[PDB]
RNA sequence: GUAAUUCCAGCUCUGCGAGUUUGCUCCCAUAUUGUUGCAGUUAAAACGCCCGUAGUCUGAAUUGGCCAGCAAUGGUCGUACGU
């Protein structure tokens, strides 16, 4: 895109902290009412944007006219596949269980998760349930849908998010 | 054990039939040898108790979701970019 690239930079002028700070890329959703952006980060950076991270995100969410969820690059496989590098015993940071479940603490930062299930139909076709924590939002409640569109768009996962 | 529906005989009747009883060994009947598949409060059957090696046994977790299904499979979401 080059939109988040070019708005971060100017923003970024004159702080220490966001002094350092690097996008990889970034992902648009479709999420009915307005759009959300996805923005990646290289993994040992997270916890450099997420230190402080409020002050500088109200600006850049308000400037594109879009919610900001970031993300940490988690990547991850058991059998070759080949185009990828594989570990033959494997970790569990390394496998994919551990990284659609940290993406998830990224993904809502600020108020962290109560509860969590997954609710299995008649037809077999499985729907995940998110549940925030009834305490910090609050703000939580406006941004609802846009995790489900965002979330969907990584995962391939069906969610809902609720109180 | 002097009235024998079981003895000893006759008569009638029954079975199987060029076959038919009688010994011993052996399988089934028998979940009465139990892998399938027994039983152990009182019928036979839980060590007097604890440690404990050989032995047998050993919680969860690791590349999937979504659509066309009648399956084989084939697409999309994820790009994780080694030889």
């Amino acid at each position: 895109s080059e939109t988040v690239t070019a708005a971060f930079n100017e923003i970024a002028a004159g702080k220490p902290e966001l002094k350092d700070l690097k996008i990889e890329s970034v992902k648009e959703v479709k999420s009915e009412g307005a759009t959300v952006l996805v923005i990646t980060v290289p993994y040992k950076q997270i916890k450099a944007f997420q230190s402080a991270q409020a002050t500088f995100l109200p600006d850049l969410e308000k400037k594109l006219n879009a919610q900001i969820c970031i993300i940490g690059k988690h990547r991850a496989p058991k059998t070759p596949e080949h185009g990828r590098r594989f570990k033959a015993i494997r970790n569990y940071g390394r496998t994919l269980r551990s990284v659609n479940d940290a993406i998830l603490d990224d993904l809502v930062f600020p108020t962290a998760i109560v509860g969590k299930r997954v609710h299995y139909d008649v037809n077999g076709k499985q729907v995940t349930r998110v549940i925030l924590d009834k305490h910090d939002a609050t703000r939580v409640e406006e941004r609802l849908s846009g995790f489900a569109a965002a979330y969907n768009r990584l995962t391939g996962i069906v969610s809902v998010f609720e109180v």
